[PDB]
């Protein structure tokens, strides 16, 4: 069910945000200001708490809980501070009806830098549904970008 690449999905923010929507009452939007690859990446704006950022659906039949994955997306931010820690996490509902939030990597840097958030051996806790990744940073509401998001199989290799 991968691709050749063995990517489930691959999100290169060039004219599509694809599944991806904002957390808490930010936006966000395509963005030429900066990229990675190509000429545009995802714009995180409008936060007002650090919880803030952006999130995308996983689903249940590709995504099965229990199982190891691969997540990766490139992060940085332009201004607001002199640094920042990106979170990359699973927000999920557990086996309790109640929400949860499980971190798959997470990663510091300055201004007008791509850090590169990854872990090719996450596991998905197996009582998880309504899965979604979450990207966010850990203490601050500065605007910030994301690019060549992937979740793909287990091990897959991304530089
Ligand atoms: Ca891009």
């Amino acid at each position: 069910e991968p691709d050749a690449n063995g990517y489930y999905y691959h999100d290169t923010f060039e004219g599509s945000v694809g599944q991806w929507t904002a957390a808490g009452p930010a936006e966000v939007l395509l963005s030429g200001r900066t990229a990675y690859k190509g000429s545009e990446s995802l714009l995180v704006r409008n936060r007002t708490a650090a919880w803030n950022g952006a999130q995308r659906a996983l689903n249940p039949r590709t995504f099965v809980p229990g199982n190891t994955y691969c997540f990766s997306v490139v992060a940085s931010f332009i201004e607001g501070a002199s640094s920042t820690t990106f979170c990359m996490k699973l927000q999920y509902v557990d086996g309790s009806g109640t929400q949860r939030y499980d971190t798959i990597d997470m990663k510091t840097v300055g201004p007008n830098q791509w850090v590169h958030l990854y872990n090719p051996q996450y596991r998905i806790p197996s009582d998880a549904t309504d899965m979604y990744v979450y990207v966010e940073t850990a203490d601050d509401t500065i605007n910030f970008y994301i690019d060549e998001a992937i979740g793909a199989v287990a091990g897959t290799v991304i530089e």
